[PDB]
């Protein structure tokens, strides 16, 4: 599945994800800038945080609590879209699914 992450400036970075892995994964395992996530996918740290096009936000699974009250704690969160890409797992629906990264991880 192809995964698209686009920077707060507008550079694009294009990756290709075997279903399984989660999109945070796909980040860091590609060299895609924008994507710390220290606690390692563990929805801890919220340093794995991006915005999900608003294309695409409907395609994704509902955000559970634990995600949500992390997300409370990322830089500039997004209510419609902000998500936490440890907790969004790849599949071969989500082929071409594109993400914005925030300016800045926290
Ligand atoms: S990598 Fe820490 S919450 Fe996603």
């Amino acid at each position: 599945a192809k995964i698209i992450f686009i920077e707060h400036n507008g550079t694009r970075h294009e990756v290709e994800a075997k279903p399984g892995l989660t999109v945070m994964e796909a980040a860091r395992d590609n060299g895609v800038p924008g994507i710390d996530a220290d606690c390692g996918g563990a929805c801890a740290c919220s340093t794995c945080h991006a915005y999900v096009d608003p294309a695409w936000v409907d395609k994704l699974p509902k955000a559970l609590p634990t995600e949500t009250d992390m997300i409370d704690f990322a830089y500039e969160p997004n209510p419609a879209t902000s998500r936490l890409t440890c907790q969004i797992k790849v599949t071969s629906l989500l082929d071409g699914l594109v993400v914005h990264l925030p300016e800045k991880q926290i």
